[PDB]
């Protein structure tokens, strides 16, 4: 067939100059994000719940009101769990769904399920409420530029549901949302009409944000097939440092350090990885100290790190998308 | 509905004082244990074998002679192999088998089958006679305190048979004992009469000992859902050291180094991990130089290190149980 | 020369409970430090200048108003430099100067001489105004607990002058105020009336703060006769973390990391060290990125890290003094 | 004083764009250097000796035949030694009489004295004949651009004599050319007529190249007053790398690694360093394997590493000089 | 002179085959040493004390009683201190006083001086009573092959006195004996009637034992002129291990790791090192945790580690000596 599915293998960023980067840095607001994007989401929001719907509405609302012609879809489905068939809902938000190639940013909007205990609630600030807010805050901060899209390539965001186990992490009880959509897409021809290419051939790259939020992350370079793009976040991190544009930051506490990792982490990316989509797994190693504790709350998030990652990521994208 | 299967995430140790610690370090005798508990286990003991029945037997005698109300079982069972059908007997000792919740220590009591070489015999002193002796010594040394068990929690031991492969490593040629027991436990209501919860629900934490006894062990932190418990070993090791109760010991050769391990090792924890039991896998990395050679013998054991880990394990276990 | 001068070698801390620590963390304000004790010193203030007298002046005032009975002295003295003789002044603030033994906290309060460039002035935010405010905030915060000094031990703060070189780093041109004070103290009987014992005998341990206030600092353990005191800084850091009373703080970026250093930094400890005083040199390695640049301003300080090191240091100090 | 002595503190470089960096990298033949600039120097050449005068002569000849206004000088002198007084002869080559400020590159052109063995003769290929050759070649390859010198700053090349000891390394028996040349310049006014300031005040940075030519060298960041220039050598090496311009080179095998060093190496920079000159000491740690052995010859030099470092340096210099 | 003193520069060792290595292991007995060699040294033994004389005498009886023709000098001398002039007695034991060249091994027989605290007493087991013994036992263990000295090369031991400061470490107050004996050897011709070569010229390598006998030592490769012999100590530790000739020993806790050092440790080698004698400094880094505490006692020595270092040292000496 046509070879556009190989394009992703040769695609270069449009690196930005200092003045551009000063602009981007000034364009994102961590407090706006914190107030209007993220505090809504710090609720018990596990699949089913009132939380899940409130969270779901909140995401689309906040997307809905932007100037770029974002196409929100829901994709409610049903899957078996160790408590029976429960109902899930993935969020997709697409720009230019005819864009044969998309760069995808994705995270997970469900919250793990826990019995209230001591009258506390798990609300999953880093796991993964913050990554949802960052993707939100990037759609906003970059809206004027993202409008320019009316290379055949645009941007999709995915918010997955049912990432976490219901009882116990196993292949059977985990990634409900992403195993659904991996399949759905591997079987949806793309572009419409085509005869050999799926919605996955048109994932250039999947950037999975998971567990972001805590002080002192270090992100490993998980895959050779996305390493060049990891290097670019290294380069972006550096230059935004060399230019004043990061806060409480030092290069001896870099986020992205050339440290490859041993065994694989399981996460919403796996249903895509093994179908051949190159992945960039922005999850930290070690996990946050508050992982799956009630203490994974607002109080233990380093606003200042998150701001620095907001900027790094926002640049990464404009550079991919050549805006 | 009862949520007692969650009590394990919120479980905290009752940490001990410097009198207590001195007392423990005092009442464990590496030299008795060496003579009374481990020297008997140092024989060819692959499943089948006369060794196996001897060891099985040894193990039960030295438990049967202590005062606390241990209940030993011998799950003997058949299972297929590359050499046809064969028979395995796991050893399960248990205090308070209605103790709804149990902390579990475990190891394997077989020895791998090797032909005889230069009239040398493979006896597995670290793989895994030493862990078996360690476990038996801990029941001895803690006996008077374990009596106290007449939070509904108690202790349980397991000595798995057929951990090693008969011919060659594989899902199908290995972990005969634990694969078997993990299933039978997943299918057993705990507590009697329960309707939705199995005995695995009652396993707090599985501490599994493998490949102990060589010099300069280094134990990684393998799993994030047991990592606060690995922190307690770090912390126990520390205090027992600053208080001068370890032998030939320095912090520049700690045993528990806060280092995270890439992959998964395969071992008797596997069937219980993939079903959602937390594991504290006390296996070192790298394995001991003598691994799976005829040199895994007594002459190459480090008394001092084994004795240090006894103290550490014994204190871990008392703090877990609140004794 | 009695045998009191060796008690330092056996001194041990009075470790605190989790309730104390909580009080210690809660009773230090980094924002009051920021305006009352630190923002005033951020001015050109090399030796001689009018800044030197104003910073000098500030310090004493901020001490003079506290309840403890601080005995300020001033130690003005003349020395040759590359630009000719000049007049320096060390500040010394002593509790219980008859206190035969003292723990000493010290920084330097000059600022390096630089000509102005682009109309910016060098002010030394980390080199070493934060340290001065740290030492000044510590005496405020701990004031009430320090009236109780009426073992014979007390606390002395020292603010050195002329630490930095005038023109070109060298033994002739550097440490003007601590070469002087060593020697002065090295030859001043202590206690009064003494006959064989100098005031350096009575110096238990000298904690030198320097270059503090940038993000992600790493302090080494430089000297073996003080490691045990470093180790207590390690342990405090850990404990304040595990109770939740540090901020944006992760243990994979501790500040005190058991890492030994090879060479020596020259700094104001040197004249006391080669007099056999025990030094705890809280100077980080690598130096900050803004070292000796005009960018060593307020804008580039990490308030979180300094709250943190303040809490730690305050604790360290109450345990040293058994308060 | 005036202000000019401090201009160096604020000097930024004129970074080169890609096209340029290529043009430099084609500019330099390692083969031309190898045969024209280096092979003449592979001779026994300890001070006094005929290779001492032949070396001296050769160097000069190669500068003389360049366009640029190199002003040569011999500085023959005489110092006490363990074999009596003897006569040395530094070589200085300067562009610009008045260039108030100079970047200096420097290297030592003697050879340690060794009696002959198995008919073998020490010729210090890396110690330091390659550094020399390197400096020559950079003269050669940057002539035309160095013409453009008719910010008041230029270049200077020094080739110290008497670096190595005659007998046994010590302050009194080592560093003969450079202890003399730093005292002499520290007592010569610059610029001519000046009432306050030395030619040292004019030395912007002394780049000392020693021990260069072995495979896989790593150079550390010895000094913090030249760390930004170290960082630039790194940025250059990365960038020359990622553009394809280096040979047999990976970033896993970089030369300039952010690895500070503890204490100091004694080399020809010391006389200048204590006098307040900033130093970029391109010496490797560890020293080469052939260090001070007859085996320090041509056969053990890695031609590929030298080409690469030629490139890196010549760039470093064109960018310091805003050429 | 001549070149006879450049011979150290070329000395290759006569390396042993496995069969010999086994004899040497068999040949030394750590229980013999512990009882007959070291336990007498474990007394308060500063310079001038009766212990000092006790200890001085013991050494000599242990060497007098062997058969090789050890030749005991006794440099006694006076020197000023912070407590007055006092008397010091080195011990020197040569084989072939006329043998031009000499491998020299040395340690120090004094104990620091401490008051008596809780009726406890500082005795210096690691520092340096073990290295004294290790050298004693080296000579017992090797006597028969040492006899074979009737390459003009032989062996020398040195038990320095006064190494430790009397009051507070410092060039004026330390290394009393080595400074004496270094200067006295520098100004003694050798071999007799030589006209420009001293005893120090016929120190081929100085092997300095210090701070030995604690668990888990790591020894840096401190000097480049001695590095090739550190690489021998490494190759020896390896081969002895790969033959199961060391106890309780993994290569992941090697004793000699090829890691270079930054700064410099001050010890009895300085006075020879700045006079140009090659030094293999066997002092660990870090120091023992018990350094200059009362716990530097026999209770805290690692018998296995010492026994392993005896073997390594006895092999090193023989391959040097071509025995
Ligand atoms: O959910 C989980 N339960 C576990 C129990 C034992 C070991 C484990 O690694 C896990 C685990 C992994 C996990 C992985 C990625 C995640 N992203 C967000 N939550 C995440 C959790
Ligand atoms: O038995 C085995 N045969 C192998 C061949 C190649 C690679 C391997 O990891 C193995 C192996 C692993 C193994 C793992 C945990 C064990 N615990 C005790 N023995 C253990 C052995
Ligand atoms: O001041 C300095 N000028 C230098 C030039 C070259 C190398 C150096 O280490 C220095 C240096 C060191 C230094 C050390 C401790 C300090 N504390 C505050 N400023 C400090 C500076
Ligand atoms: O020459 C030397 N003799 C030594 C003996 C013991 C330790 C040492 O570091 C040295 C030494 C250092 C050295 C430093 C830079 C050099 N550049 C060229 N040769 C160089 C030698
Ligand atoms: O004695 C000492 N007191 C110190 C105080 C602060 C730092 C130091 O490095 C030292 C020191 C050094 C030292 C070096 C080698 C020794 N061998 C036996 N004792 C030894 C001691
Ligand atoms: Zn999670
Ligand atoms: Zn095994
Ligand atoms: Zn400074
Ligand atoms: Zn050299
Ligand atoms: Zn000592």
């Amino acid at each position: 067939a046509s070879a556009w599915p190989e394009e992703k293998n040769y695609h270069q960023p449009a690196i930005l100059n200092s003045s551009a980067l000063r602009q981007i840095a000034e364009g994102t607001s961590i407090s706006e994000m914190w107030q209007n994007d993220l505090q809504p989401l710090l609720i018990e929001r596990y699949p089913g719940s009132p939380g899940s719907y409130a969270a779901r509405q909140h995401i689309m609302q906040r997307i809905q009101r932007l100037q770029a012609d974002w196409v929100l879809e829901i994709d409610t489905f049903l899957s078996q769990t160790p408590y029976g068939y429960r109902s899930f809902s993935n969020i997709i938000s697409t720009l230019n769904p005819t864009a044969k190639r998309h760069l995808v940013l994705a995270c997970h909007y469900d919250s793990k399920y826990f019995s209230h205990w001591n009258n506390r609630v798990f609300v999953g600030a880093t796991d993964s409420a913050v990554p949802c807010a960052m993707m939100l805050e990037l759609a906003r901060a970059l809206d004027k530029k993202l409008l320019s899209l009316k290379p055949d390539l645009s941007l999709q965001l995915i918010f997955f549901d049912g990432e976490e186990a219901f009882l116990h992490w196993s292949p059977q009880d985990s990634l409900y949302g992403s195993r659904h959509l991996a399949a759905k897409m591997a079987s949806t021809p793309h572009p419409p009409g085509a005869r050999g290419t799926s919605q996955l051939h048109g994932m250039d790259l999947l950037v999975l944000l998971d567990l972001i939020g805590a002080p002192n992350p270090t992100f490993p370079n998980f895959f050779p097939n996305s390493a060049r793009w990891f290097e670019r976040l290294q380069a972006i991190e550096h230059e935004l440092h060399e230019l004043g544009l990061l806060k409480d930051h030092s290069l001896e506490g870099r986020y992205f350090q050339n440290y490859s990792y041993g065994g694989v982490i399981q996460d919403d990316h796996i249903p895509f990885l093994r179908r051949g989509v190159p992945v960039l797994h922005l999850i930290p190693s070690p996990f946050p100290e508050v992982w799956h504790t009630m203490d994974d709350n607002e109080e233990n998030l380093d606003e200042s790190t998150i701001d620095n990652l907001n900027k790094i990521l926002q640049v990464f994208v404009l550079e991919y998308l050549h805006l």
